[PDB]
């Protein structure tokens, strides 16, 4: 029953249409869809092959350029699964194949139908003891409330998010009571507004680069602490910090191509503890 304990992961293959048609907050370089396919296969390979997780791998839909970012379509807590209503109208038909696959895992599904409420999963931080929900261009106040009710079991608190990002675009959990946090002003501000709002003090793992604050933390059997982090070729100074976490089974994972379209590590799966 440890924080980070998982048995299944839900992942979705990226469509060829992601190369040219995936939403991306800024203009960047060309997407090597092949390279992004490799990088995705290596991501899924760690979770399933190396870490023993049962992986649910959904088929790529071409008409949904962003289908590979499954995090944004669902939020799982305990045995309940909140099916979101993404900020991006064009992204809502990913809900459908995720819904149907969460049904095969026997999860308690609650759907966000409220035509006014929006929520991207990436805007949701779950520390194990409460919820922090980002308010952004993808997630609204009304979306936060529906989440607050689905999991009445947990305290929800909201924090304001800048630019064209998610809350987890600069943070995530690095272990039980350890939030990975970016060094930027925007990230520090966010964290401090989160700190004041809880009846608990979280330890902080501060890293130079905000994007590299987005890692995946798992507590898998016989292994203990496991952490997938952005590779040293990508963010060397951030990898330096993780490297110090000695009781953690550090796995470097590349996400350079998908990053072009604002894809980070957490975005690409939904983690599930089936007891
Ligand atoms: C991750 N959860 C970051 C918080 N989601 C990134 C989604 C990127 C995608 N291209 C989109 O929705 O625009």
């Amino acid at each position: 029953a440890a924080f980070g304990r998982a048995t299944h992961a839900v992942v979705r293959a990226l469509p060829e249409s992601l190369g040219q048609h995936a939403l991306r907050s800024a203009k960047g370089e060309e997407v090597d869809v092949a390279r992004a396919e490799r990088q995705h296969q290596l991501y899924v390979g760690v979770l399933g092959s190396k870490l023993g997780l049962q992986v649910v791998e959904l088929p790529a839909d071409e008409s949904l350029p962003d289908c590979v970012f499954v995090e944004d379509v669902a939020v799982v807590c305990e045995e309940t699964a909140l099916i979101t209503r993404p900020g991006a109208p064009s992204r809502r038909k990913e809900v459908d194949m995720m819904k149907e696959a969460l049904e095969k895992l026997q999860l308690n599904i609650v759907e966000m139908k409220d035509e006014n409420a929006t929520l991207d999963g990436g805007d949701v931080l779950f520390t194990g003891r409460e919820f922090f929900v980002g308010l952004s261009k993808r997630t609204n106040q009304r979306g936060a409330e529906i989440l607050a009710d689905t999991f009445k079991d947990y305290a929800v608190s909201t924090v304001p998010v800048a630019d064209g990002l998610h809350l987890k675009s600069f943070c995530s959990m690095a272990g039980p009571n350890l939030i990975a946090i970016g060094s930027s002003e925007s990230a520090q501000k966010a964290l401090k507004i989160m700190q004041q709002m809880s009846d608990h003090r979280y330890d902080k793992l501060t890293v130079p680069d905000d994007i590299a604050a987005n890692c995946i933390y798992l507590n898998i059997p016989n292994k203990g602490h496991v952490l997938l982090h952005r590779t040293p070729e990508e963010y060397p100074e951030s990898a330096k910090v993780y490297e110090k976490l000695k009781d953690h089974m550090l796995i470097p994972v590349s996400m350079s191509e998908l990053e072009k379209v604002d894809g980070l590590l957490t975005c690409c799966s939904v983690l599930i503890n089936k007891k």
